[PDB]
């Protein structure tokens, strides 16, 4: 099972000097006892193509500019490592796809890649194609020539990411090569990227269908067989996440991030209480990720608007406008059609910027994250309470880059001096050291105004009380989270997690 300790999510090259070795040095020298594990975002060949690692030419080969598998082995001595298995697609410059461009149906890899005809051998109606779930408008096809013949190749994301047939012999062999490589390279945990898209079937949405369930359970068993805990990435209507969670080791809690933005901007905690009541507890919790903020993950089902979310859709709309206001238009320049994006409706902003850089709100959001059942992950920009990177956004025109700043070691050290960053480091140490979090969880609530989360352990207990109504407003300085706990040294309390961070005896 996944260790119950806070993890860092990072690019190997955007934290430190630009290599896995430097990333490792930063973790060990500056976050000892803070981050006990790390999800290294894709570091395979190449890391800087069409989609920042997620279009691998060779998924089993570390980009030689970043380091080697030996570096990953070294890191594993001090940190449990999560990596991606990119199971849905690969680069069009992969040897496999290039072979198909060259030889078409004579290629041994022809069956490995999905085309329109793969899935719709007798053609498709408009309803058939319109019903395919998409993260942005436009059909999931682009033109490639197979031995000179124009073909419509299935592409869920960029046209450079060609989708594999996960039910083909060649496709499956490729996926198992990834699992074998990770098992042999001292990786602990696997993230199944975009796995909800991995199964296609004519007349279905091709997203989180019964065929997808079969794929997910098959991949999970291949993980367990190799000692790899499987986390699936699924941004979906919330009920689908609750459903699928009983079939895998971990799901993300993608509802919490926008639920907390809603709570912190309106004062309403009832939706957080309801989510606490029903959520899968085999979770990996986040606020920020390397993608945009999935505000729609708490909204109505996009393929059936009558299935309502955790908040009314009008509240999602309000949330989006609030982020835009809090970032003074920054998120508007990065979000949706305003920049290049895979997800039309995710909001591109750092989480700290989305809160208008309010320290009390931000530390409160992390405290709530750490107190809900699940293994917590902190994205590296969030680990340094990072603001929107408008210069990088202007340079690349890639919307998500607003939240993918390159941190030199010098900039890391500068940010480590900030009270809010010191507070997060201390909070994560606390979350790693108190045995209460390995015990039994309970919560109480005061009708939409207050919620208190309690853990009771073998030798400790802790209660976090969250009351955003106390400090509404981007310039508010009033604490909205309070912490009480018992350890070796008796009862303790902090009423201001920034001014008085908790330390376990």
């Amino acid at each position: 099972a996944m260790k119950n300790k806070v993890q860092l999510i990072t690019y190997a090259d955007r934290l430190g000097d630009g290599t896995i070795k430097s990333m490792t040095d930063i973790l060990r020298t500056r976050f000892d006892g803070v981050y006990d594990g790390v999800h290294i975002l894709p570091f395979f060949t190449p890391f800087d193509g069409a989609d920042a690692g997620f279009d691998p030419i060779d998924h089993t080969k570390v980009d030689e500019r970043l380091g080697s598998w030996d570096d990953v082995a070294e890191l594993s001595k001090t940190h449990n490592i999560m990596v991606d298995a990119i199971v849905n697609h690969m680069s069009w410059e992969s040897k496999q796809f290039q072979d198909v461009l060259a030889k078409g149906e004579e290629s041994e890899y022809y069956p490995m890649f999905l085309t329109m005809s793969s899935v719709f051998p007798n053609g498709a109606t408009e309803e058939d194609l319109a019903g395919i779930y998409r993260p942005r408008p436009g059909l999931p096809f682009t033109h490639y020539k197979f031995a000179g013949k124009t073909r419509l190749v299935w592409v869920s994301f960029t046209p450079q990411q060609v989708d594999i047939d996960t039910d083909s012999d060649k496709g499956w062999e490729y996926l198992m090569s990834i699992f074998d490589q990770m098992a042999a390279s001292h990786v602990s945990y696997i993230r199944l990227d975009a796995v909800g898209y991995g199964a296609k079937e004519a007349g279905t949405s091709c997203f989180m269908t019964p065929k997808t369930f079969k794929l997910i359970s098959r991949l999970r068993e291949e993980g367990v067989k190799r000692g790899l805990e499987i986390l699936i990435e699924v941004h979906s209507y919330y009920k689908k996440q609750v459903e699928i969670a009983s079939k895998v080791d971990r799901v993300y809690d993608f509802a919490l991030p926008p639920l907390l933005l809603h709570a912190l901007s309106t004062g309403h905690v009832e939706p957080v209480a309801h989510w606490t009541d029903i959520r899968p507890n085999n979770a990996v919790t986040v606020l920020d990720t390397h993608d945009g903020i999935g505000v729609i993950d708490i909204g109505s089902d996009q393929l059936d608007r009558s299935l309502k979310g955790l908040v009314p859709d009008e509240d999602v709309d309000n949330l989006v406008n609030t982020i835009h206001a809090n970032t003074h238009g920054e998120s508007q320049a990065a979000t949706g059609a305003a920049a290049s994006n895979l997800d039309l409706y995710f909001v591109n902003s750092t989480y700290y910027s989305a809160l208008g850089c309010n320290d009390q709100h931000y530390i409160a959001a992390r405290a709530v994250q750490f107190f809900l059942p699940g293994v917590p992950q902190v994205y590296y920009v969030g680990a340094l309470a990072g603001k929107n990177d408008m210069e990088l956004l202007r340079k690349t025109n890639n919307g998500r880059d607003i939240n993918r700043h390159y941190y030199s070691t010098a900039e890391i050290d500068e940010n480590l001096k900030r009270p809010v960053v010191k507070a997060l480091n201390a909070l994560a140490k606390f979350r790693n050291e108190l045995d209460a979090f390995d015990g039994t969880f309970s919560y109480t609530t005061d009708d939409d105004t207050s919620i208190s989360f309690t853990w009771r352990g073998e030798t400790s207990q802790a209660t976090l009380t969250f009351e955003p109504k106390r400090g509404l407003g981007v310039d508010n300085t009033t604490p909205v989270a309070m912490l009480e706990w018992e350890d070796s040294a008796g009862d303790h309390r902090s009423d201001d997690l920034i001014a008085n961070p908790p330390v376990v005896a």
